[PDB]
């Protein structure tokens, strides 16, 4: 076939019921994730090809960067609760991997302040039980699929994108193949 299990995707031998339609995992410490977000714009190109009526979810993970990795997961929960993902994703990636000016939760906080979220609003969110459950959701989703590496994308709790099985000669072509694969899987 043109799309083959174990080639452009793998199947979860242990499917996850009730999972988000399209579920992406990343870490601000993850070098391919940086590529995916700032160079390849994967999330965005997937969305452009997804059918009507299909939601995209993106979660941060704990297993990179130790203590700061966990702060970043809580910060991402804040970003999601406040709906400010599109304002912090780039400065967080660059603060961690490019300029390396993020070394503590306070530095993470500075990124939101600079993006124009108010101190009082950020601190209130950071400490809220709505953010606590949002952290729990991120962890539970990763746990459900026994997640050990990022970037990762899962469709309908049953299929897992396998980007190693795609050409990377051309970055544009890789992205569309990736996006088309997600669409194929979504229609399965």
């Amino acid at each position: 076939a043109q799309y083959e299990d174990g080639k452009q995707y793998t199947t979860l031998e242990k499917p996850v019921a009730g999972a988000p339609q399209v579920l992406e995992f990343f870490s601000f410490f993850c070098p391919h994730c940086y590529q995916f977000e700032e160079v390849l714009h994967i999330s965005d190109n997937v969305k452009k090809k997804l059918p009507e009526g299909v939601k995209m979810t993106k979660y941060h993970v704990n297993f990179m960067g130790g203590d700061l990795g966990k702060d970043l997961t809580q910060a991402w929960a804040v970003a999601m609760a406040l709906g400010v993902e599109d304002k912090v994703t780039v400065p967080l990636f660059e603060g961690v991997q490019k300029t390396q000016t993020i070394r503590s939760a306070s530095d993470i906080r500075d990124v939101f302040i600079n993006a124009g979220i108010k101190g009082e609003e950020y601190d209130a969110a950071w400490n809220s039980f709505v953010v606590k459950s949002l952290v729990a959701q991120q962890e539970k989703a990763a746990a459900d699929v026994q997640l050990r590496g990022v970037p990762a994308m899962f469709v309908n709790g049953k299929y897992q994108l396998n980007p190693q099985g795609m050409d990377t000669s051309n970055m544009d072509v890789f992205v569309q193949q990736y996006a088309d694969t997600v669409k194929y899987l979504s229609e399965k």
